[PDB]
Formats: C-alpha cells, sequence, structure tokens
C-alpha cells in the first residue's frame, strides 16, 4: 500500500535520526542507540536512561514526534501484511 | 463465533514459543525468564533486563514491530470478545 | 456514569488481588505490590523485575487479564470526567 | 481549527510540570530529570529509577492514572492535526 510505504520510510528514517543521535551524544554502539530509540518510540522500554542533558530533551521530544509514527506503522505492518496473510490460510484452497 | 480470536490466540501462543526459544538458547535464559522477557516486551511492560548480544538486540526490534500488534490484537479481541460480553451481559435484571 | 463505576470497581478489585499477591509471594510491602501492580497493568514499567517463577507467570497472567481493564477505565477517566471537565472551561459562563 | 489540539497541549504541558515540581522536590530529582520522569512514565516507556519516598509511590500512581489520558490524547491529537496531515497533503501532485 502506499501509505504504508510512506510510514515504513518514516518510520527507517526516524529510528536513523535516533540511531544516530544515541550514538553520538550517549556513546552508544549505532546498535544500542537503535535497540534504544525501537524500545523507547514502541514504549517496550529498556534499562538504561539517557545521561546527557541533551540526551534527556531529545529523547523527550523524540517520544512524542516519533511515538504516534512508529505505532501507526505497527498498526498498519500488522494489518495490510502480518494479520492478512494468516488470515489467507483460515480459508483452505 | 470467537473465530478470529481463536486465530490471533494460536498467533499469539506461537509468538511467544518463539520468543522463549530465542532468549532462552542465544541470551541463556531460563525458559521462564525467555517467556516472561517475550510477554514483558510485546505488550510493551518491558523489564530491567536487556539483551546481551547483538544478535539478541536485532532479533528483540524484529519481534516488537512483527508481535506488537498480533498481542495487543489479540488483548483487543479479549476484551471485544471476552471481557466486553461477560461485563455487560451481567448488568441485566 | 454506570459504566464508568463497573469499570473502577473493577480496576480497584484487580488492583488489590495483584496488591495482595505481590506482598505475599514477592515479600513487597503491600504499597511496592501496588505500585507494581499500577505500573504493569497501565504498561508504564518500573526497574524491578519479578523472582518468583510464581510471580513471573502469575504477572504474564495479569497483564494479559488486566491490561484491557485497566485501559478501558483510563480511557473513561479522561472522557466521561478529566478532558470534558477542561472542556466546560472553554465556554465562558 | 487546532482548538481543542491546543487545550490538550496546554493540559499535557501543565501536567508534565505538576510532575516536574513534585518529583524535583520530593525524590530529590534535578529539574530535567524529573522532566524525563514524569515524561517517560506518562508516554509508558519508564526508565530504570523509581521513586523512593511513599509519598512518590502513591503520586505516581496517581499521575499515571489521569495523565495518561491526557498525553496520549494530546499524541493522538498531535498526530490527526498535525501529524497525518502533513504527510497527506504533501502525497498529492
Ligand atoms: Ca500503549
Ligand atoms: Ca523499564
Ligand atoms: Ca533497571
Ligand atoms: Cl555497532
Ligand atoms: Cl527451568
Ligand atoms: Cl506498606
Ligand atoms: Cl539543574
Ligand atoms: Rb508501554
Ligand atoms: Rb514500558
Amino acid at each position: 500500500d502506499k501509505e504504508f510505504q510512506v510510514l515504513f520510510v518514516l518510520t527507517i528514517l526516524t529510528l536513523i535520526s535516533g540511531t544516530i543521535f544515541y550514538s553520538t551524544v550517549e556513546g552508544l554502539r549505532p546498535i544500542d542507540a537503535l535497540y534504544f530509540s525501537v524500545v523507547t518510540l514502541t514504549t517496550v522500554g529498556c534499562d538504561i536512561s539517557p545521561q546527557t542533558d541533551f540526551g534527556k530533551i531529545f529523547t523527550i521530544l523524540y517520544i512524542f514526534i516519533g511515538i504516534g509514527l512508529v505505532f501507526g506503522f505497527i498498526h498498519k505492518l500488522a494489518v495490510n501484511v502480518q494479520l492478512p496473510s494468516i488470515l489467507s490460510n483460515l480459508v483452505p484452497r
């Protein structure tokens, strides 16, 4: 779906921005920055908190701005792709 | 009916099994702790443990994106086909 | 609203059950058990995880069963009470 | 329009201010850390810190119940009146 693609591109770009930020300012390895971006914007959460005042402020802003994006993408991911595939199997061809 | 709900239940169970196996082997958690990690992640509660392997972080990211929509679709249908019915149905003479 | 009251009574009973369980099996002070019940069922999360296998299993079950209840109550709390009061102030009597 | 959205924005800001003041005085957090705690709690991300005073736990429980609906209503309207419009409006010739 076109909208689903827009939401994917936006989500990936958001997670790239978060990865870059947290690997630079917080000194995280990229994978750790990606994990933190993912677990922050999806609201799962992790065992670590940001240590720089700049990191804390950015995380606040990143949450409010990316949370809705990531959950719109999760909704479309579940609805235009995961649940329907299984529901195609409910009819025995 | 409770036919879609059954589908979401089986999908959620298999998802939690996959997470259980994954986190028990790669992260060395006991199976109950792997099931707990799978459950608290996909429900977004989270916990004070975080994966230690780069493989575990990559998998957890993908597991989050794919399984939040299933686990919460299951919770939604559990509320709409089992919880909401039993309450209202009892709010009658 | 009648339904709002049903949801409150259910929510309070749920948090009582969780408080009792976690203070007995996990040895938490009641307030700590109440905090854990609250932060678990609302998905905020805390810095501690359950330590007993029994505690872990119960938390899994408690999440799936109480999560929908607590968020239905949060919705009605925001919608039949908090947001509307403020919206009554939007019209200058 | 963006009139209800403005109301949710001001309510969210005042809620975050209240949390900031509360957690800075009773829990001895720096103000930025109190703002962070308020923000990650009400967005349900959570963090590795937990309140130490019994007063802080009681307040946090009430703050969660009252402010999740506001903070997420604000995120919903931010997505529906600011984020969804700017994307689609740009998905035109
Ligand atoms: Ca949520
Ligand atoms: Ca946490
Ligand atoms: Ca921790
Ligand atoms: Cl890396
Ligand atoms: Cl075992
Ligand atoms: Cl106590
Ligand atoms: Cl300061
Ligand atoms: Rb959460
Ligand atoms: Rb969380």
